[PDB]
C-alpha cells in the first residue's frame, strides 16, 4: 500500500522511529522468549500502522521507521503503541523482572539515578508497566523523498529522518518524545486532545542546534529517568 | 446495606454514573409512558446493584451514582444493564420511534453525522436496540469518602467522581465508557473476559488533561456516533 506513503516533497513528513530498549540484553537473557515476543511486537505495531493509515518505511531488527502524511495520526499511533503493549499478555514476567534488575544495578553507577519502576508495589507497577518497553521519537519536516532502491517502496532522507531518529535514541523505554516541530505541526484542536510535558532542549549528536523535546504522556502516571544522552541511533 | 459501600480511603473506588439519553425530550413526548418506563429502569438498575454487590450512592431523576469495591463488578453491572434493558419488554415502540426520529433530524445539522440506527431494517434494529437508551461512564480512583450528611449513607468527593461523571456525560445512549484508569484497575484475567474498543483521548471540561476512553462492548455489533462533547454532567 504505497498509497499511504507521503510522496509530495513540499508537504512535511512526520517520521516515527521505535526500538525495544535493552534488546541486546534481553535476547542474551531470554533467547527462548524473544522470538515470540518480538514477533508479537511487530504484529501490534503493524496493526497500528494500518489503523492509522501510516506507512512502514522499513524495519531493521526490532527498529521500525514509519512515515505519516498526518502529524496527528503519527501521534495517535505512538500513544496506542504504548497502550496496547501495556495491555498485551506477554505470557511471562521475565522481561519485567529483567528491566527492574537493570534499573537497580544502574542505580550503583549513576548516583543521580533512582530506579523509576523497580521498587513499585506490584499493584502500582502492573497498571503502568508490562512487557517490552519501546522507545519512540517523532519529528515532522520536509524530506528528500525517493522511490524504490529495488523494493518498489518509498524512503526518506536528510535532516528530517536524522532528527527523528536521534530524538528517538535519547528516549527511555516506554517514553514517546516529539520535537517541537512535530508538536506545532498538529492543529490547535489536535493539541487539546493530547497531554505533553516539556523537557526543554537537548543537544543531539550530529544536529547543529539543541532540540526542544516534548514528552507525550500516553500511559497515565508513567514517569522516567533522565534522557539517555548516551545513545545508539538508526543507521 | 452500607456494608457494600467502599469505605477505606486508601483503596480506589470504582464509580458508575448513568443517565437516560434525551430524558427531557422523552418526558415531553411521552408523559403517560415515562413514569412507568423510568420506574422499570430503576427496578432493573437496583436489581443489578444488588446482584453485583455494589452500592447505590444516590439517584437524582433518572441519573444513578453507584460505587463498587471491585472494578470488575462495576464493569459487569454496566454490561448487564445494557443487556437487560435490551431484553426488557417496554410495552411500546414509541420510545424507539422517538430516538430514531431524533437521529434523522440531527443528520440535518451535523453533516459529519449519519444516523446509527434510524435506518436499520427492523430485524437488525430489534437485535441491537430497544427502549430507553442509557449512557454509562465508569472510572476508578482514590476518593474523599464521607459518611451521612443526614442520610446515614456514604458519599464520594473529589476528582474521582468528577471524572466519572464527566466521562459518562460524553457517552451516547446505549454506550458504556470506561477511563483507562478503570480498564487497568481490572486484573489481566478480568480484561480477557471483556471486549473494549479504544477511543483515544478526550478533552473533558473541568479536567486538566485529556482522558483516554475505552468503549465497553456490551450488546454485540452495536455502533455509535461520535462522543457528545457538548454535555450535561451530574451536579
Amino acid at each position: 500500500n504505497n498509497n499511504r506513503a507521503p510522496k509530495e516533497p513540499t508537504d512535511p513528513v512526520t517520521l516515527i522511529f521505535t526500538d525495544i530498549e535493552s534488546s541486546t540484553a534481553l535476547w542474551a537473557a531470554h533467547p527462548d522468549l524473544m522470538p515470540d515476543a518480538v514477533a508479537a511486537h511487530h504484529r501490534m505495531v503493524r496493526s497500528l500502522i494500518g489503523r492509522y493509515k501510516c506507512y512502514e518505511v522499513k524495519t531493521v531488527g526490532d527498529s521500525f521507521m514509519i512515515a505519516s502524511k498526518s502529524p496527528f495520526a503519527a501521534v495517535q499511533l505512538a500513544q496506542e503503541l504504548q497502550l496496547c503493549f501495556l495491555h498485551h499478555d506477554w505470557g511471562t514476567n521475565a522481561l519485567d523482572d529483567s528491566y527492574r534488575e537493570f534499573e537497580e544495578q544502574r542505580a550503583e553507577g549513576e548516583c543521580e539515578y533512582t530506579p523509576p519502576t523497580a521498587h513499585m508495589d506490584p499493584e502500582v507497577y502492573s497498571r503502568l508497566w508490562n512487557g517490552l518497553r519501546v522507545r519512540v521519537g517523532i519529528h515532522t519536516g520536509l524530506c528528500d523523498i525517493r522511490h524504490d532502491e529495488v523494493t518498489k517502496g518509498y524512503d526518506y532522507y536528510g535532516r528530517t529522518p536524522n532528527m527523528a531518529a536521534r530524538t528517538e535514541s535519547v528516549a527511555n523505554g516506554g517514553q514517546v518524545l516529539m520535537t517541537h516541530a512535530a508538536y506545532m505541526s498538529l492543529s490547535a484542536e489536535d493539541r487539546k486532545q493530547i497531554d505533553v510535558t516539556a523537557l526543554g532542549d537537548v543537544a543531539l549528536r550530529g544536529v547543529s542546534d539543541p532540540v526542544k523535546m516534548y514528552q507525550l504522556n500516553t500511559v497515565p502516571s508513567r514517569n522516567f529517568a533522565a534522557l539517555r544522552l548516551d545513545r545508539e541511533y538508526f543507521d
